[PDB]
């Protein structure tokens, strides 16, 4: 099982999700963007494009462009469910972008300064979790019982799984380089598929 095989698997999974969401169908267009963008990133990586050598590790640049564009769309989807005003959107999307940019920069820096960048993303992530579990949950409470229930289920899926990524990053090549690239990639392909396509199908089921 090679890296390219794992990338192709993620590509296929994102494509199936993309077509499913497009067929079912603001919410549906967002889900198409979430999995559609990831599909492209995985194909590019499957073709061997964007594999950037950094010191002694290999960094996958399309992954971070993907995350920077798709994760704010996931937060946007959750913000619509919760009924956020256009100002609360700005805070959480700003916090999200800090996490994503810090990870991208830390991965691309060869020296230990990269752990300083990782730490900053961790701090901003804790602030993002606070807004999901607190203010956004208060806001979602004002909606119908079914919408509130859908928000809580997507929120917990999001919080629990997103919290695993920084550990995979740190244990993988970008960090202490403990986990091997193949295992590290396999774990992230699984998480990407669940936080995007699984996320989407839970929404379809409730609709
Ligand atoms: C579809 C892709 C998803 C949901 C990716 C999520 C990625 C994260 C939640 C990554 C978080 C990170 C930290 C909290 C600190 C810095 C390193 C990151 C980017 C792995
Ligand atoms: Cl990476």
């Amino acid at each position: 099982v090679g890296l390219t095989t794992l990338f192709w698997l993620g590509a296929i999974g994102m494509l199936v999700g993309t077509l499913a969401f497009a067929w079912a169908g603001r919410y549906y267009v967002t889900l198409v963007g979430i999995s559609g963008i990831a599909a492209v990133a995985y194909v590019v990586m499957a073709l061997g494009v964007g594999w950037v050598p950094v010191a002694e590790r290999t960094v996958f640049a399309p992954r971070y462009i993907d995350w920077i564009l798709t994760t704010p769309l996931i937060v946007y989807f959750l913000g619509l469910l919760a009924g956020l005003d256009s100002r609360e959107f700005g805070i959480v999307i700003t916090l999200n972008t800090v996490v994503m940019l810090a990870g991208f920069a830390g991965a691309m820096v060869p020296g230990i300064e990269r752990y300083a960048l990782f730490g900053m993303g961790a701090v901003a992530f804790l602030g993002l979790v606070y807004y999901l579990v607190g203010p956004m949950t208060e806001s979602a409470s004002q909606r119908s019982s079914g919408i509130k229930s859908l928000y809580v289920r997507l929120r917990n899926l999001t919080v629990i799984l997103w919290a695993i990524y920084p550990f995979i990053w740190l244990l993988g090549p970008p960090g202490v380089a403990l986990l091997t690239p193949t295992v590290d990639v396999a774990l992230i392909v699984y998480l990407d598929l669940v936080t995007k396509v699984g996320f989407g199908f839970i929404a379809l089921d409730a609709a």
